[PDB]
């Protein structure tokens, strides 16, 4: 059994909680209190390995937060989520990456870029632009829908794979 500590970050409203609850509890939440921050543990099998996922669904995204610094220290991989209909949330991604890099004092940070709400038809962020951003960071890019469950397991499992690989570098 191997443990993987995953942290879900992104602007308020992008779907951090809805993604996390979909993965863990297999249901979509319509109106989840934006202040609730918890961790969830679940065992899954990924590439033949029985993995214990320990996932923190973050609430506040404050720059100045001792607790955020501690969880970025403890977290091994980061799911950086924006919503495909919220350009500001996409622009916020750089700031979250910078924060994480600073806390780690490293460029070796396992991260996956997630464009959530792929079920919404009025896109404001071109998939091309998001692919380009992820390429510039050297990270995977996945579009998900918490509402339909599209690529929910793939996003989290892709982050596990990124961590597993960095452990060999
Ligand atoms: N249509 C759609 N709505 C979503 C999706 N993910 C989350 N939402 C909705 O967007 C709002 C914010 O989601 P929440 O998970 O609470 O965002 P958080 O603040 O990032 O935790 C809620 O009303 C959710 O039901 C999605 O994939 N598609
Ligand atoms: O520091 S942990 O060991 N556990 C935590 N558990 C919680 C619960 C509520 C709020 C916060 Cl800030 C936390 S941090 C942890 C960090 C990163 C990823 C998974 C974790 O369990
Ligand atoms: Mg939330």
């Amino acid at each position: 059994m191997t443990e993987y500590k995953l942290v879900v970050v992104g602007a308020g409203g992008v779907g951090k909680s809805a993604l996390t609850i979909q993965l863990i509890q297999n249901h979509f939440v319509d109106e989840y209190d934006p202040t609730i921050e918890d961790s969830y543990r679940k065992q899954v099998v990924i590439d033949g390995e029985t993995c214990l996922l320990d996932i923190l669904d973050t609430a506040g995204q404050e720059e100045y937060s001792a607790m955020r610094d501690q969880y970025m220290r403890t977290g091994e991989g980061f799911l950086c989520v924006f919503a495909i209909n919220n350009t500001k949330s996409f622009e916020d991604i750089h700031h979250y990456r910078e924060q994480i890099k600073r806390v780690k004092d490293s460029e070796d940070v396992p991260m996956v870029l997630v464009g959530n709400k792929s079920d919404l038809p009025s896109r404001t962020v071109d998939t091309k632009q998001a692919q380009d951003l992820a390429r510039s960071y050297g990270i995977p890019f996945i579009e998900t829908s918490a509402k339909t469950r599209q690529r929910v397991e793939d996003a989290f499992y892709t982050l596990v794979r990124e961590i597993r690989q960095y452990r060999l570098k």
